[PDB]
């Protein structure tokens, strides 16, 4: 029951402390019929000074600001994330790393003041857009926005649902825009899990085999989402593409158990929300994770971007 | 769901405060011993809530808890569970500056800046003493001490275990020191004094052997601390005027004593000891008390 907020860096402990603290407060705050325009200009601020006390893991002094907390609670509900689960993923053990919760469910990115600014501008429209699509979207699902202060330095963070599966392993990833001229630098290509780009993707004849029912529901999301990004005049985002090779993982698992001594391709679509199985007619048995990232030629992109993503599938 | 709904925002800040600090403490490992820094420690939290959660709480306020490790240890030495303490302050607004939790278990006195300084002054020796008497004493049992800042105004408070039962009711008080005013002598709860008590030649029939042995070591300890002006709060519950009458849980009503057989319930403890002849006040109080 006892949380120590132990982390490799103080910032992280403060993060764990803040999510823990703010989620508990929300738990005493009745759940509103609807949201109100002020909820979109609201915030919580807490400043801690702990003298000669409770300093094993937390600094004596820090600040924690949560943006628009009523809105993000409701956003969580819409995306079917229970506050307690969220709270636990962040607090049970330090996030890892751009961070991930220890259980790989939530991404936590550090962002700009301008990003936080941009979140506010698009927030009323984004909330409404999440409602009229019932949370069915390739877009980032935003769960919280925070400003931490440690040693008088301010850090902004945005929490999202993870694109990749919290269990299944990604063996190959791309970041796609659709033009110009994009590839992975010999630097990247020589990393463990290179972020490949379009020309890399096109250049390798890469195709994803998902089957018609899935392809249609995916393309119908992509269409609505990217029109929304066009309306909001947003630009330069990407389609994160993760590929899981089922047989490869099973072998990797087997090699993992043998070493220790000295089911495959399955995922819960309620948790691994961006994941699609490969069509039974696929070369390899694969699992794909696809979503739009980095939303923080306007109507052009919409078309440029959309036509491309549409050609990845079969 | 805890709303911290209360008449005064200061009562809401208090409920929020006790709730927050008790939760925080539940993530703090209980140490093998208190350290000298624990007697110089505090928690401070400043809250600034724009357009949020303002139904019962102010939007801006401060809450400071003095020496939280020491007072949590004091709670344990007084056999009070943290979560019960939290529940008592927090489920419903403290009641009736002098307060009790809605369930009558704990008293909440506003005090002065100098009181808080006096408490810091005596705390180590007060702790050492509670350790030594194994919690058995008529002194006030200090459970927490706090400073609230609301509308830019600081308020200090000291939480104690109640003298009077939180169940059984009282029909007569006494404030013995070794008399009552007119406008007072009309109150529903008449706070009599030594003279009123002698006047009616009353003497609680009792135990008195141990009770007095206790009261003695207590007042000798107040003496060595050069403290004075404290009284003995005495309560009287009429039996005659589910649960039976005269029935109480000694582990909760810790000061309560049922009347002897040969006589025609008494609650008794020492109160108000943050006041500052000391050795002197001691015997006037002890010698006088040893009479009733
Ligand atoms: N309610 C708001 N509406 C629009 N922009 C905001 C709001 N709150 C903060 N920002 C912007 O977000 C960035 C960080 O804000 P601050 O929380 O004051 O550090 C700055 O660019 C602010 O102007
Ligand atoms: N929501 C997400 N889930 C998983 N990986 C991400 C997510 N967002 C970004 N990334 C990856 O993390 C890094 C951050 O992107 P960038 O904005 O280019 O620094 C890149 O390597 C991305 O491939
Ligand atoms: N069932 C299998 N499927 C694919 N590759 C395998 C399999 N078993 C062994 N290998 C590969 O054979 C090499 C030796 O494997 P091991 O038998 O674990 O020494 C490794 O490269 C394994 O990945």
């Amino acid at each position: 029951k006892v949380k120590l907020f132990r982390a490799s860096e103080p910032i992280l402990s403060v993060l764990m402390w803040g999510v823990n603290h703010t989620i508990n407060e929300l738990s005493n705050v009745p759940v509103p019929v609807m949201l109100m325009p002020d909820d979109f200009k609201a915030y919580s601020k807490i400043k801690v000074d702990n003298h000669l006390f409770n300093k094993e893991n937390l600094p004596s002094r820090f600040k924690f600001k949560e943006y628009c907390p009523m809105v993000f609670r409701n956003l969580r509900e819409r995306f079917g994330i229970d506050d307690q689960d969220y709270q636990n993923s962040v607090t049970r053990s330090a996030p890892i790393n751009f961070l991930t919760t220890y259980d790989r469910r939530f991404v936590i990115k550090t962002v700009s003041s301008e990003d936080v600014a941009e979140m506010h501008n698009i927030l009323k429209k984004y909330h409404q857009f999440i409602v009229e699509c019932h949370g069915n979207t390739l877009l980032p699902q935003f769960l919280g926005m925070y400003r931490l202060t440690v040693d008088g330095v301010e850090t902004y963070m945005v929490v999202t649902r993870a694109v990749f599966s919290h269990r299944l392993t990604v063996h190959r990833k791309y970041d796609l825009k659709g033009s110009v001229a994009r590839e992975a630098s010999d630097k990247e290509k020589a990393k463990d899990l290179p972020t490949f780009k379009d020309n890399d993707f096109l250049n390798e004849g890469q195709k994803l085999h998902v089957g018609e029912e899935s392809k249609k529901n995916f393309l119908e999301k992509l269409k609505r989402d990217v029109e929304f990004l066009a309306q909001l005049k947003i630009m330069d985002y990407s389609l994160l593409v993760g590929i899981h090779d089922v047989d490869r993982a099973e072998q990797e698992e087997m090699e993992v158990e043998e070493r220790a001594e000295d089911g495959p391709g399955e995922f819960d679509p309620s948790v691994d929300v961006y994941a699609m199985k490969s069509h039974e007619s696929s070369p390899k048995k694969e699992v794909y994770f696809m979503a739009i990232i980095d939303i923080l030629n306007p109507e052009q992109y919409s078309k440029r971007f959309n036509e491309f993503m549409s050609n990845i599938l079969t």
